[PDB]
C-alpha cells in the first residue's frame, strides 16, 4: 500500500522546486512520481560540451532533443502557414524535467510583462522574492573573455539608439523609458562595468550586453558540470539512492519510472492515482489532501482529460469512460517562441583575424551577447501602454558558423566551408499564435498526442469593402509584421556595424547573403517610402495601385516572405496551457473539485519574455506558499543554497 | 481472473485472419488483445472518398494517417541521406490494424521472390493455396471504364518491348521470360480481355495492365465501401458488441482497448500477459500454451526487448529489470520500399480532352494503372539468377494532378493551378537501406522508438586504389544507381508517348517538367555513351577524366542527385523486423523458449513485390496451420467466404 | 414479468421531457415504450445538411420526411377543395419523435393566443415558465451574417406601417398594441440590437426580425449539429446502450422497438398494455398507477 497526501506527477522545473522546499518546510508524506532516471554518471549529460556531440559514437550523431532514451517526441499536426509541414518537439524525460536536455538560459520576465500580463497577487513586485531566490539557488556564471564582433554590434547600437532619443518617436526599438529615455549599453572597453539584465527591480527591459548566463559551474579541477533543478533540488545528499529521503527529509519518496495514467476520483475528491512501473505492475497511490500536476506544458492538459475533467461533447465521442466536471477550456490558448535566422558575409583582408573566439565553448555554449530590443517603431500591433512604458519584443543573438539547415545551405550556396560567416536572429518574444492540445487515445500517456499550431496563414481577400477588411487583415498578418520588422531591424545594424569596423582599424566588408541585401534595400526604400501602411501590401488586390512602384514593393514582400517559413528553428519554449483564469484561480486550484491544483508552466496566463526556465521555478516556489499557508521561501535568507554533490 | 491458452497480441492484418480461423476449426479458449475500437459506423473509415477529405471539418483537414485518433506516430531519426530530415510514418489503431487506415492495394507476390528468397517450405508451390484463400475472402474489384492515358502508355510499352524482345539482351527492363520471351501486355480496344497481375501460377511477374485491385465492394445501393480484416473476419456476426464470441465462436474473446505492456515469464516458459485499461486498471491474462505476437513491424521487437529477451548489454545498460534469453538479432534488418516522384506538362488543343476520367473515385482511388517493370539493362547490382528469371523492381504508377509537395511546387513553378500535368511513379520494390530498432524506455508501450532508417548515402572517397575500392562504392551507391535507372525508364517511354499520341489522332505536345528534361536528355546521351560504367562518374575523384565530357556528365549526375532526396514519399510499406533465421525458425517459434512465437510481417525474411498487405495475411493462415498441425484453410473451398455484415 | 405503473407511449418532443423529468424528481418505476432507434451516430440526422441530402446516395435521393425508415408515412383521404388529391404527412420514427426528422423551428406562441384561447390553469402567464425551461434545455442559436435581402424587407415594412400607424385603421396588418401602437421593426446597420420573437413577456406579437432560431449547437471543432429531444433529455449519459437507467436514473426502462397496441382493461382501470418486439414476441407490461400517452 502506498497511501499519500503530497502527491507530484512529475519532476520538472517545477516539480523539483516544489518537492524540495514543500519537503523542507512541511513533515507530512510526499511521493513524487517521475518517469526518469538520474542521469548523475552520463558524461554526455553532465559535460556541457555533450550538448554538442563530444561523446555520440559515430553511428548515431544526434542531440540529445532527438535520441528516445531522452526526451519525449511529440509531433505537431502539419502547419499550414509553413507549407504543411509537421515539428517535434522535446519534453524533458529525467528527474529535473526538460532542464536535463536544455540550452541553459536564465532569462527572467522584465517588469513589464507581470506588471500589465499577469493577474492580481502576481505582479513583479509580489513575487521578485521567488525570483531573487531561484537565481540565487543556481547561481549561472558568464564568459569573460573579449570578442571583437560584439563591441562592434554594441558600439553600432550605441550610434543609432542616439538616433533614436533624438526625433521623438515614442516607441521605437532601441527606446528604454525606465532609463529616463535611454537604454544603459554595455560599455566598451577592458573590463568595463557589466549589465545585468536580470536586475532585481526590472530596471532593464530592453539592453546591450555583452554575454548571458548559463547553468554551469566550474569545478576546481579545471571541468565545466551542467547545474539544473535535480542537480540542486534532488542529489545524492537529499534522496537515497532507491528514492527515500535523508533524515531532514525523511518523509520524501521518489519513484523514478513511473508513468501516471489517471487520477482516479470519486464523488469530487480525487481519491487515488495509478503509475505503470518499469516491469510491468500497476499500482496505486492513495490521496489524502492534494495531488500535483507538474508534468509540462504538453502533458498536463492530457493528464486531465484522461482524469475525467474536460469537454464532455468531445470526451464521450472519443469514449473516456468517466465524466466528472465539464471545463471546455482545458488545455487551450498554448503559446511559444519563436526564431528565424539570418546570415553575414565578411569580405577583407583580416576578417578571419575580426572573428577569432567564436567557438562555442563550456561558459558561453555558441552565444556571443548581445542585446534585447522593444518593438519597431512601425508596428501596428502594439498595446495600448506603448508610449508609455517599454516592452521587450526581440531577443537578439548571435553566433559564429552557420546555421541554416543544409537544404537552404544548398539552395543559397552558401556554406561553412568558405568561412565568412555569422548569423544573427531575432527571437520573437511576443508571438502571436495560439493553438490547442486534445488526445485521442483515453488509454495511457503516449508520446504524441493532437497538437495544433498554425502560424504564417495568409490572407484571402472577400467582397467587403477594404474599410472594415483592413483590420482582420491586420491581425491575421500579425506575425508576418513582426517577422519582417525584425528583418528591419537587423538590416539597419549592419551599416552601422561596417562604419564601426572600418573606424576601429578593421578593414572588412559586411553584407547580408541569406536573406539577400537587395530584398532589404528595396524593402527598407519601400518602408521609408509608404510609411505605416507598407503592410497593405501583403494582399495586392485591396490596394488597387497599379503603378509600377507598388506592384514591385508588393513582389518584394511576396518574395521574401518566404523565408522565415523555411529559414527558422521552432523554439520548445511551450507554455500557458492551463491558464490562470481559464481553467485555474489565482490559487492555482482546478475549478470544479476541491484537492487537485496545477503548478507548472501550463498556468501561465501568458509567455515570459525569455527562456521559461525560471518562470516555472518561480511557479513552484510560489505553489510552495499558497499550499503552505505562509511565506517562508520568500523569507529565506538570500545567500542560503540547497547542498551541493 | 482471465486466464488463457491462446493469446494473441494485436488484430492486425495477421491478427484477425489468425484469430478468425484459428478459432473457427479450434475450441482452445482465445484472448485477442487489441488497442483500438470498432469504427463501423464512422462515415470517413467506411466511404473510401473518405480517405481523401470528404468528411473534415473545414478546421481540421488531415489525412488519417496523421492523425493521432487513428494511428501510431513514431518519428524516425534523421536521415543522413536525405538532409537530415526525420519522417513519420503509422501503424494503424483499430481492429484490423493498419488495413483500417490504409490505400487498399493487392499485389500478392510473384513467383520468382518467395522461390528464390523465402527459405524451405515457405516456396511459392508451398504457400500459393493460402494466397487464394485470402484473395478469395476480400475478392476485391477493379475499375472498367476507358482512359486514353492508360491506352497510350500501353501501346508504347509495347512498341518499346518490341525492340527488346530483339537486340538479345538478357535483363532489360521490359522483358518476361515465363511467357516465353515477351511479357503480355494488356490489349487496347473496347471491352479487351484483362490481364490479372495477381495470377495463380504466378505467371506474370513483368507485365502491364490498366486497372488495379482495391478493398471496396460495390453496396445494393450505388455507394462503395471499405472492406478491411476487421470488416471480414470480426464483424457483429461472430462478435459480440461487448466482445464475446457468437455461437460456433463462443471461445473468442476481444478487449478491445488494451494496450500490452510485457510478457511476465517464468523459467523459460511465459505464463503471464499484461494490459492496461481505458480505466487505467492493470490486469493479467494467465497463459497456458502459447502467445501471439501480431502487433506489427515497429512494436513486436520492442514487445520483445521489454519482455525480457533480446541483446542483454545494451537491454541492462538502459535497465530492464528481467534478462531472459541474449538474443542480439531481435529487431534487426528492417526494410521498406520507395517511392520517387516524377510529372509531365502536356500542351496542345485538346489536352484537357487527352485527361479526362482521372479524377480520383470510389473504385480507384487516384490510380490509372499502368504496369510493373523489372530491372534495367544497366543495373550493376543484379542476383546471379537475373539471365534467367526475370525480377520484379520497379512498380509503375500514374495520376492526374500535381503530386509534388507545396515547397518543390514552388521551386520548380509548376502548379495544379494551371492544368497541364499527370505524375509517373516508379516505386522501388527491391529497395536496399535496411535499419534496426530498439527502445529507449523499459517502460510501457510509447508511440516512437528509436528507429534508424539511412537511405541516400554518398562515397567518401579515400587513399586506397581504385581497383578493389570500386566494389565498395558501388554497394553504397546503389540506392542512387536504382532511382537514376527507373528514372531513364520513365523518361525513354514519353517519347512513344508523343509518338502513339499524335499518330491516335491527337494532336499535343509532352514534355516531363519535374525533373526537368534536359537533364535527362544529358543523361540518356552519357548513359549510351558511357556504357555500364556510367555510375563510375558519381565519384569525379576516382576516374581522373579532366576531358569536359565527363566533367559535364559528372556534374549532371551531382545536381540530378537532389531530386530522389527532396521530392519523394516515404512508403509505409515497413517489413521482416524479426526475419526467419534471425530470432525465429521456420515454425516462426522464437528461439530459446518454448512458448512464444511470432506471426506477423516482422518474420519475412524479405520483402515481397508489392504492397505488403496480402503477404501478412499469407502468414496469419499459414501460422494457423502451425499451430494446428493440418492443413485445413489449405484445403477448405476456395469459394466459402466469411459472413459479411 | 414487465410489472411499471409509470408507463409512457412513445418519446416524441412530449414524450422526453416528460419521461426525463419524470425520473429525475421521482422514484417510480418508468417504462418508455417508443418504436424507434437512436441513430445517435447517423450522419445524415446529426449533420443539419443531411436534411438536404448531402448524404444520399445518387439512386435514392429523397428526403427523410417520405424514407419509410425514418417515418411514418399515414396517407390522408382525397382533398375535395384541392381537386381531390391525397397528400402524406410524416410523423416521426426515432428516439425523440418528429423532432429527428424537423426543420428545427421554436416559435414559441404569443401571449395573445393562449390568455383568450386557452382554459384556465393554462393561461399565459400561467405556463411561461414552462416555456422559459425549455427554450432554455434547448439554447438555440441564430446566425448573425448580413444580406442585403432582409434590409430591404424590413425598411420596406418600416416605410408602410408608419402610413398603418396614422389613418387610425384598429386592426391593419402591420399593427401591434402592447408596443403602444407600433410594432419594433429590427434595426438596419452593422451590428443593430436584435429583436428576439420568443420574448419572455410577449410583447411581441406583431414584429420584423432578421434570422430564426434553430436547434443546432456549434461544435468545437466547425461542424453543426442537430439538437433535438432525444438529443438532450435521452443520450449516453443517463440511459444504458442497452435501455436502462444511469444511476440517479436507474429507475428508467426505454424498450426501443415497441408498438403498442391496445391498453388491455379491467373494471375501468386499465391493467395491462401489449406491445411487439422486432423479435416478433408479444410481451405485457403490468400498469400499477397510470399510463402515458405522448404519440403523436
Ligand atoms: C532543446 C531544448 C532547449 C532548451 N533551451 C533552453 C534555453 O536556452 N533556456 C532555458 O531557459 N530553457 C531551455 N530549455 C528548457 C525549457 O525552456 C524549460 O526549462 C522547460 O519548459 C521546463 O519546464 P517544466 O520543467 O515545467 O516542464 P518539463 O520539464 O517538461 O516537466 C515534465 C516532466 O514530467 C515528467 N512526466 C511527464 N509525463 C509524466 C507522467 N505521465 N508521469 C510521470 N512523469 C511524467 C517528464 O519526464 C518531465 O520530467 C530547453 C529545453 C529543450 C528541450
Ligand atoms: C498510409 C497507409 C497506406 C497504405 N497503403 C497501402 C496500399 O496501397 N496497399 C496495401 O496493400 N496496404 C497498404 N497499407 C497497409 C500496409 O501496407 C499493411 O497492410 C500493413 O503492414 C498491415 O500489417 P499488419 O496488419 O501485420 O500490421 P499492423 O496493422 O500495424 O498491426 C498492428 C496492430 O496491433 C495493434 N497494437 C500495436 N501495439 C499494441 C499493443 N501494445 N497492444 C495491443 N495492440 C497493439 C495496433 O493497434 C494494430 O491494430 C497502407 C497503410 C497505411 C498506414
Ligand atoms: C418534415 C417536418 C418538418 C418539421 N419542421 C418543423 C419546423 O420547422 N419547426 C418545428 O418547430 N417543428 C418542426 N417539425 C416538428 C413538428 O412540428 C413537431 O415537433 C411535432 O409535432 C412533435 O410533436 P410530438 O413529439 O408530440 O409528436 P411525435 O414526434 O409524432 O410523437 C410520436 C412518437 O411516438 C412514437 N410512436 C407512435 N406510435 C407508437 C406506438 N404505437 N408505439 C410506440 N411508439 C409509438 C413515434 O415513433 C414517435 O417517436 C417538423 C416535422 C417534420 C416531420
Amino acid at each position: 500500500n502506498l497511501e499519500a497526501d503530497i502527491v507530484i506527477i512529475g519532476a520538472g522545473a517545477a516539480g523539483c522546486v516544489l518537492a524540495y522546499y514543500l519537503t523542507k518546510f512541511s513533515d507530512l508524506k510526499i511521493i513524487l512520481l517521475e518517469a526518469g532516471h538520474t542521469h548523475f554518471n552520463d558524461p554526455v549529460v553532465t559535460d556541457p560540451m555533450g550538448f554538442f556531440g563530444k561523446y555520440n559514437p559515430p553511428n548515431e550523431n544526434i542531440r540529445m532533443s532527438q535520441n528516445p532514451s531522452y526526451a519525449w517526441q511529440p509531433a505537431l499536426e502539419p502547419d499550414t502557414g509553413a507549407y504543411s509541414m509537421r515539428n517535434v518537439v522535446a519534453h524533458g524525460l529525467a528527474v529535473g524535467g526538460s532542464t536535463a536536455i536544455n540550452q541553459l538560459n536564465y532569462i527572467v520576465g522584465g517588469r513589464t510583462v507581470f506588471d500589465n500580463d499577469w493577474p492580481t497577487g502576481w505582479k513583479y513586485d509580489d513575487i521578485k522574492k521567488y525570483f531573487r531566490r531561484v537565481l540565487a539557488d543556481i547561481s549561472p556564471i558568464r564568459d569573460g573573455t573579449k570578442v571583437n564582433l560584439t563591441n562592434t554590434i554594441l558600439e553600432s547600437m550605441r550610434v543609432l539608439a542616439d538616433q533614436q532619443v533624438s526625433s521623438g518617436v515614442p516607441v521605437d526599438f532601441l527606446i528604454n523609458k525606465a532609463t529616463g529615455g535611454l537604454p544603459n549599453i554595455e560599455q566598451t572597453y577592458q573590463g568595463a562595468p557589466i549589465v545585468n539584465l536580470n536586475d532585481y527591480e526590472g530596471i532593464n527591459s530592453v539592453c546591450g550586453f555583452k554575454s548571458y548566463y548559463v547553468g554551469v559551474n566550474q569545478l576546481s579541477d579545471g571541468s565545466y558540470i551542467r547545474k539544473y533543478a535535480g542537480n540542486t533540488y534532488l542529489n545524492s545528499y537529499y534522496v537515497d539512492s532507491n528514492g527515500f529521503g535523508i533524515g531532514k527529509f525523511s518523509n520524501l519518496r521518489v519513484i523514478s519510472d513511473a508513468v501516471v495514467d489517471r487520477i482516479h476520483f470519486e464523488g469530487q475528491r480525487a481519491v487515488s492515482v495509478t503509475y505503470i512501473d518499469k516491469k510491468g505492475n500497476l499500482h496505486s497511490v492513495k490521496v489524502h489532501k492534494e495531488v500535483e500536476i507538474c508534468s509540462g506544458s504538453f502533458f498536463t492538459p492530457t493528464i486531465l482529460q484522461r482524469s475525467g475533467i474536460g469537454d464532455f461533447s468531445y470526451l464521450s465521442s472519443i469514449g473516456v469512460p468517466d465524466l466528472v466536471y465539464n471545463n471546455p477550456l482545458v488545455g487551450q490558448g498554448l503559446r511559444n517562441h519563436y526564431s528565424p535566422i539570418t546570415q553575414v558575409s565578411v569580405t577583407g583582408p583580416d576578417a578571419a583575424a575580426f572573428l577569432s573566439n567564436t567557438a562555442a565553448g563550456p561558459t558561453n555554449m555558441s552565444f556571443r551577447g548581445a542585446g534585447m530590443l522593444g518593438y519597431h517603431k512601425l508596428e501596428p500591433n502594439k498595446p495600448s501602454n506603448a508610449g508609455s512604458v517599454t516592452y521587450r519584443k526581440y531577443e537578439l543573438l548571435v553566433t559564429g558558423g552557420v546555421a541554416i539547415s543544409a537544404d537552404q545551405q544548398y539552395l543559397s550556396g552558401i556554406s561553412s566551408s568558405t568561412g565568412n560567416y555569422f548569423a544573427l536572429i531575432a527571437d520573437d518574444i511576443r508571438f502571436a499564435p495560439v493553438g490547442y492540445i486534445k488526445i485521442g487515445t483515453p488509454n495511457f500517456p503516449r508520446d504524441t498526442p493532437k497538437i495544433f499550431f498554425n502560424t504564417f496563414v495568409n490572407y484571402t481577400p472577400t467582397t467587403d469593402p477594404a474599410d472594415q477588411q483592413w483590420p482582420v487583415a491586420q491581425k491575421t498578418l500579425a506575425p508576418l509584421i513582426s517577422a519582417l520588422l525584425g528583418y528591419d531591424a537587423i538590416y539597419q545594424i549592419v551599416q552601422q556595424m561596417k562604419v564601426v569596423a572600418v573606424n576601429a582599424g578593421f578593414n572588412v566588408t559586411l553584407q547580408m547573403a541569406y536573406p539577400p541585401n537587395d530584398l532589404l534595400v528595396e524593402l527598407h526604400n519601400g518602408l521609408n517610402t509608404y510609411g505605416i501602411n507598407w503592410w497593405h501590401y501583403f494582399v495586392p488586390s485591396l490596394v488597387n495601385d497599379d503603378t509600377p512602384a507598388g506592384k514591385l514593393f508588393a513582389s518584394t514582400l511576396s518574395k521574401l516572405s518566404y523565408y522565415p517559413r523555411s529559414g527558422a528553428h521552432l523554439d520548445s519554449h511551450q507554455s500557458c496551457s492551463c491558464s490562470i483564469g481559464g481553467t485555474v484561480d489565482t490559487e492555482l486550484k482546478v475549478i470544479g473539485v476541491e484537492n487537485v491544483r496545477v503548478t507548472d508552466l501550463s498556468a501561465a496566463p501568458h509567455p515570459p519574455g525569455g527562456n521559461t526556465w525560471c518562470t516555472a521555478a518561480m511557479i513552484g516556489a510560489r505553489a510552495t506558499d499558497l499550499i503552505l499557508g505562509k511565506p517562508l521561501v520568500a523569507n529565506l535568507p538570500p545567500e542560503d543554497v540547497p547542498v551541493f554533490t
